[PDB]
């Protein structure tokens, strides 16, 4: 016995001439799913029908078992080629799969029969039970077909029906070729179970079945050996392999040329017979037979329904998951048009869904609800993508007036891409944290604002906002769905604890409002238990712990480890977050040069009002900024806090002194001339008087008044101005049978109050200080007209803070001013040890609203 050719088996004359129309012409009942594999002994040839034995013979499914040089591997490639050339791809398809990196199946994929060509399972070992959903899910299609086309029990009911006179599509009969299933099986057991389904289905479902390996053990069959008909047995390895597949050892006694084999079915004997081949030439009295015969069926034929689909390797780029994007007239570039332009709706990435046959692209509803963001996922994972992704997503479907984007990048400082973006404001690193403060500051204001102004105007929810605007002929705030974004909230809350609570209340109140918070973060446990709850759409990535998941525990470990992107979607499914760019490459490497396109494109397709900007503390505020004095009233605004840019204001009335610390050239000359200024402007040199103590001569500008009583450049000049003052003001001292109502009053005496200001303390508070007789009136300077303004630099301050005169202004609560200094002076006044500031800053302390970061206003001249 010879090796035969299986053109010569199949009757054709000229191979190089095939005729797809005469070849898979309609055969007889009996030659349906029948094609010749080789020669018997006699010289007859050998066919294998795997057809039901209630129609032909040798069952639905059946067993291949051939070690190493058998031929297995050729022998199934001449198996499906001769029923390519058999049927058309109209009545049957194919599903290859090999559990090794067997090259078997290479060069099938031309073939329009072949589904899906799945080779390398050992590998990759979780495609396996992705595998099993996918073709789990073909048994479950096509049955619901069947239920559903009419109620038919049967493929062949089904099939017959249709080509009877009937108008139905065609359901072709599936070929499952599985590989090495036995070590596929010693990998994952519970793969066993779809085996059994399909020898419980595939009859009737039109599923045949055949399971090929290199070696078995008896073991593997269980609950397989009933619904295994037929069995074809090369060269074994054991005689006891040959045995569990025929019941004779004799498939071991089989000559070491490949080829040979035996085939058993049900009571009848076996039948040796001789493999033909097909990857070989044809002679006359180079290439394959192989490639010459899919080189002409390839193309024709309809193509098959997809059983498996490309297993999430490459990932999506934005443009590939939404229409044709163009520059749309006062829209900027988005998808003109669309249905889905401005829902509040924004696509991520692309979930697989291997049981559905199906890879969707993932939506987020940020309408309201699941309006707040949240992600998750350990080191390099693909957190600071996903969120670049997110807003340029949002992005292109919404203008900038429909939606802004305030940052803190905590992750890698890849946010900084985005922030020529028309739809961005602020883009604040850690380095910054003057913006920081600020970028919370102004969104909380816009909260604020926008829950007092909602309820005066006729606006019942944000979904009316938005639609009031979307008119154009509404303003409302400036704003519109303003998504706070926060890189790394473990480091928000602890180089900003105070921002924590902050951003978190936001968050408790803000999608009425249409303020969305969208934080990233390593771990779930990062966020606290208060606002992670508050997190609608959670967007969870691979973690350092499968478990502290908050989808599932057990899905969560099945996501690849050093495969960024990857994630697990809501419903429990793996995607792939998509790339947030608009070329169409998809290569991690070059998308520094694609994001920058992407938001050249957006920018430059956008003619309009931009995002609102993050105010912030001026570094010079002119005094005339402030409000006037026919505004204020008694009460002097200095400047404005970090808090709200609003007005700070210090009211002689209620608290009769004030001090100011600071360093060398930080602002307190001018702080002095401001305040003193402040005086004349609101009170009459009968209300009023001033006298100074400026050793530097700094406070000329303002001594000229006729408020201006006394001034001091020496300390004899000031000694002599403290003695005359001090008889004076114990004048006014409160007799001790005073009423309550004369004491609030003050009406056992007349005349002015008087401002004592003294610039430079530390140059006057010698061994010798002048201001010392005056420290025991400072208690009972309210009952009285007399009033401490005084400045004081830096150096030894904190030491200071026990000289008679301050340790008693600071003992009775006075306002204070902490500008720029040194932590090596210990807190001096409030909760805040001083630190280097810029010109004119400070810590604004007060007894009420404590402590505040405020900037004190320029006076020229
Ligand atoms: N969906 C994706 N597809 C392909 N590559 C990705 C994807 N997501 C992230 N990457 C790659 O992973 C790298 C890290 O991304 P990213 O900075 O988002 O991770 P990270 O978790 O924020 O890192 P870190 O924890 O250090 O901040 C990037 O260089 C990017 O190229
Ligand atoms: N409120 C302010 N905002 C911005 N810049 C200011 C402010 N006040 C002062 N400056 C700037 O600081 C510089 C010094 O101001 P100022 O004379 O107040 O310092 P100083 O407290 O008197 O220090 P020194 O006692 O060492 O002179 C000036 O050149 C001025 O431009
Ligand atoms: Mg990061
Ligand atoms: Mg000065």
């Amino acid at each position: 016995s010879a090796n035969m050719t299986l053109t010569s088996l199949l009757h054709i004359d000229n191979p190089y001439n095939l005729d797809p129309a005469v070849l898979w012409r309609p055969r007889p009942q009996r030659n349906r799913l029948r094609v010749p594999i080789g020669l018997d002994a006699d010289g007859r040839p050998l066919e294998l029908d795997i057809k039901e034995s209630a129609q032909g013979g040798m069952g639905p499914h059946g067993l291949c078992i051939g070690a190493t040089g058998s031929g297995k591997s050729e022998l199934l490639r001449t198996l499906v080629l001769a029923l390519a050339m058999t049927h058309s791809p109209e009545v049957l398809n194919f599903v290859l799969v090999d559990f090794k990196g067997g090259a078997t199946f290479l060069g099938m994929e031309g073939l329009r029969h072949v589904s899906a060509i799945i080779t390398n399972l050992e590998e990759e070992l979780p495609l396996v039970d992705r595998m099993y959903d996918a073709l789990h899910g073909e048994m479950v299609r096509r049955q619901e077909h069947l239920r559903h086309s009419g109620n038919y029990a049967s493929l062949r009911d089904y099939e017959k029906a249709r080509m009877e006179g009937a108008p139905l599509p065609p359901m072709p009969t599936l070929f499952i070729v599985l590989d090495e299933f036995s070590e596929l099986l010693s990998a994952k057991p519970d793969f066993a179970e779809l085996f059994v389904m399909i020898g419980r289905l595939g009859r009737s479902l039109g599923v045949h079945l055949l399971l090929a390996s290199q070696r078995l053990e008896e073991g593997k069959l269980r609950g397989l050996d009933t619904h295994l008909s037929y069995r074809i047995g090369l060269r074994t390895f054991s005689a006891m392999e040959s045995r569990v597949v025929l019941g004779v050892p004799d498939a071991y006694e089989l000559p070491p040329s490949p080829g040979n084999g035996y085939l058993k079915f049900a009571t009848e004997p076996l039948v040796r017979f001789k493999a033909a081949y097909v990857s070989g030439p044809v002679d006359e009295e180079s290439e394959s037979l192989f490639d010459v015969v899919v080189r002409q069926l390839a193309g024709h034929g309809p193509e098959p329904h997809q059983i498996w689909l490309p297993p999430l390797d490459v990932p999506p780029t934005l443009d590939e998951l939404l229409p044709p994007l163009s520059p749309s007239a006062a829209h900027g570039y988005t998808a003109d048009g669309w249905e889905w332009r401005g829902r509040l709706h924004a696509v991520v990435g692309l979930v697989d869904r291997p049981f559905d046959q199906r890879r969707d692209p993932y939506w987020l509803d940020l309408s309201g609800g699941a309006g707040h963001v949240g992600v998750a996922g350990g080191p390099q994972t693909g957190k600071s993508t996903m969120l670049r992704t997110l807003i340029t997503s949002l992005a292109l479907l919404h203008t900038p007036q429909e939606v802004q984007f305030y940052c803190l990048d905590f992750g890698g400082g890849t946010l900084a891409g985005l922030a020529e973006l028309p739809h961005v404001g602020s883009v604040a690193t850690r380095l910054d944290a003057d913006r920081i403060r600020r970028t919370v500051a102004e969104v909380s204001a816009l909260l604020e604002q926008r829950e007092q102004e909602f309820t005066e105007r006729g606006i019942d929810s944000m979904a009316t906002y938005r639609r009031l605007r979307a008119t154009g002929e509404y303003a409302g705030d400036g704003f519109g769905d303003v998504f706070l974004v926060v890189d790394n909230w473990l480091t928000l809350r602890q180089d900003y604890e105070a921002l924590e609570d902050s951003i978190t209340q936001l968050a408790a109140r803000g999608l009425g409002y249409g303020i969305h918070v969208v934080l990233s973060s390593n771990k779930w446990s990062e966020f606290r238990t208060s606002i992670r709850d508050l997190l609608g759409t959670k967007l969870e990535l691979r973690l350092g712990d499968p478990y502290e998941s908050e989808v599932d525990r057990k899905k969560a470990a099945n996501v690849p480890e050093n495969r960024p992107g990857r994630g697990l979607t809501r419903d429990g499914y793996h995607f792939l977050t998509a790339l947030p760019r608009i070329d169409g490459d998809t290569s991690a490497e070059t998308l520094t040069e694609g994001i920058a396109t992407t938001v050249k494109t957006i920018r430059e397709a956008w003619h309009g009002p931009t995002a609102p900007p993050v105010r912030m503390l001026p570094n010079v505020l002119p005094a005339a900024q402030l409000p006037s004095a026919a505004e204020s009233g008694t009460r002097i605004p200095i400047g404005i806090d970090e808090d709200s840019l609003s007005p700070v204001y210090l009211d002689f009335n209620t608290d009769p002194h004030f001090l100011v610390f600071g360093d060398t050239e930080c602002g307190k000359s001018n702080l002095l001339r401001l305040i003193t200024a402040g005086i004349i402007e609101r009170y009459t040199p009968q209300q009023a008087r001033l006298i100074f103590i400026d050793y530097s001569r700094s406070l000329l500008d303002v001594a000229t008044t006729e408020h201006q009583i006394g001034y001091a450049a020496s300390s004899t000049a000031a000694s002599s101005l403290v003695r005359d003052i001090k008889g004076a003001m114990e004048a006014r001292l409160p007799p001790p049978d005073l009423t309550p109502e004369q004491l609030r009053s003050r009406s056992w005496w007349t005349g002015a109050e008087l401002f004592l200001v003294v610039d430079d303390y530390e140059m006057v508070a010698t061994s010798d200080n002048p201001l010392r007789p005056l420290a025991e009136l400072l208690p009972q300077a309210r009952d009285i007209g007399l009033h401490l303004i005084i400045a004081r630099s830096m150096g030894g301050a904190g030491r200071a803070l026990y000289e008679p005169i301050i340790q008693r202004i600071k003992e009775m609560a006075s306002p204070g001013l902490v500008m720029s200094g040194n932590k090596d002076e210990g807190i001096l006044l409030g909760n805040v040890k001083p630190h280097k500031l810029p010109q004119g800053r400070g810590y604004f302390v007060e007894r009420r609203s404590g402590t505040r970061l405020i900037q004190t206003a320029y006076r020229e001249s």
